[PDB]
């Protein structure tokens, strides 16, 4: 569709289910190792994906603490704004 993907994970018990990182001297943090049948799974998050909103915040300029704050702070659920990196590109 035209809308990026808008994943909703409601936290379980071993917690969302993925890896979220980023690479060295850059910005951008994305998805990695994302759990069978976990609440990451069920909402559709892939490996590789880039995120680009936390709870309607965008947060493509902060760090890996920063973001990683933001969805621990929301504790009990999290609304994520995924893109396909391959696919788009901000300008
Ligand atoms: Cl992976
Ligand atoms: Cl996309």
């Amino acid at each position: 569709g035209m809308l990026p993907r808008l994943c909703c994970l409601e936290k379980g018990p071993n917690g969302y289910g993925f890896h979220l990182h980023g690479e060295k001297g850059k910005l951008g943090q994305y998805i990695r190792l994302v759990e069978p049948g976990s609440p990451a799974e069920k909402a559709g998050l892939l490996a590789g994906d880039r995120l680009v909103e936390v709870n309607g915040e965008n947060v493509e300029k902060e760090t890996h603490q920063q973001v990683v704050s933001r969805i621990r702070a929301a504790l009990n659920a999290v609304r994520l704004l995924v893109v396909d990196p391959e696919q788009d590109t901000r300008l």
